[PDB]
């Protein structure tokens, strides 16, 4: 089998992606962020706080003829920009891009924090990474992937993000014409729970390419790129009047700059990030003060290939017995 599906942006400045999945019968469709970064498939529903729900779509597991509540299984998770939520646990038929899965555990939120619930574009997450991060308690759940792998033409996923555009999803295949080149594979770290993996250097503009090995994780469901305090200080110094703002959160930069582009290794291929994929845009309304996209990683423990990183490439995410990474430009 096989699953295809559109991803398309929040918003102007593609601080997110939202994918259509079809939960329950009838089909209750609901607008999700695929994360790569987490392991939750988890729900807006008819249980969440009713003060925490602000536009959201909701799942109705008593209004689905195949949801089973899993007895006694609770959830609780976290996430890297501190937002959070927590609930009980179904299982139902989840759709994606005409992929079924039976039985998949469907995380129902009891609780969201704020972030979420002043999202009304967003209603929950699915996640891909491995399974061995799924939060569900005391028995630990498969991620939709991992339930549907055996039966795809190929163990594999796709992640196509647009640059202020839909993309594209795939389950099972890979669309040969939706990339440019080759396709270069390289190793992945499972032992983290991530799509961990090391880029072989980077280039800022049209300076020369650094050979060094950066460590870090495919993550879908971040928005930037964040890398080592010294690779974005190069990356800034070359753009007049950017500077790293503590009051602000990080790098920012006169919204009248062109910024330079920013290339990543993935082996011997390069992939190039263009400048305008690196501007987020006034820091508040009507400022001419605008955010970075490439900001550092240093406390938060890890280097993150966020969207900025992604949407510049066509993404392999293929779990065989040895998972492993492609990317090629398109």
């Amino acid at each position: 089998s096989t699953g295809s599906a559109t991803t398309t942006p929040i918003d102007s400045l593609d601080d997110a992606y939202i994918t259509p999945v079809q939960i329950g019968t009838p089909a209750q469709t609901l607008n999700l962020d695929f994360d790569t970064g987490s392991s939750d498939l988890w729900v807006f529903s008819s249980e969440t706080t009713a003060s925490e729900v602000d536009g959201q779509t909701i799942y109705t597991p008593s209004k689905s003829t195949t949801a089973k509540l899993l007895s006694g299984a609770t959830w609780s998770i976290s996430y890297g920009d501190g937002s959070s939520s927590s609930g009980d646990v179904y299982t139902d038929t989840v759709s994606v891009g005409g992929l079924t899965v039976t039985g998949q555990a469907v995380e129902s939120a009891k609780k969201v924090s704020s972030s979420f619930t002043e999202d009304s574009t967003i209603d929950g997450l699915l996640g891909l990474a491995f399974s061995t991060l799924n939060t569900v308690s005391p028995t630990q759940q498969k991620t939709f992937f991992d339930n549907a792998k055996a039966s795809l033409d190929s163990p594999v996923f796709t992640a196509d993000l647009g640059y202020h555009a839909p993309g594209t999803y795939n389950f099972g295949f890979i669309d040969t014409t939706a990339y440019t080149g080759s396709i270069t594979y390289t190793a992945v770290s499972t032992k983290q729970g991530f799509w961990e993996w090391t880029s072989t250097g980077y280039a800022v503009g049209s300076g020369t390419f650094k050979s060094t090995s950066i460590d870090g994780i495919a993550d879908t469901g971040t928005t930037l790129l964040y890398l080592p305090a010294t690779v974005v200080s190069a990356y800034w110094a070359q753009v007049s009047g950017a500077k790293s703002s503590s009051s602000v959160g990080g790098y920012v930069f006169p919204c009248s700059a062109t910024l330079p582009s920013f290339t990543f290794g993935v082996g011997s291929a390069r992939i190039v990030i263009p400048g305008d994929y690196i501007d987020f845009g006034p820091i508040s309304t009507g400022s001419s003060s605008c955010f970075g996209g490439i900001q550092s990683s240093a406390g938060i423990g890890i280097n993150i290939f966020g969207d900025v990183a992604l949407k510049a490439a066509f993404v392999v995410f293929n779990g065989a017995t040895t998972p492993t990474l492609g990317f090629a430009s398109k």
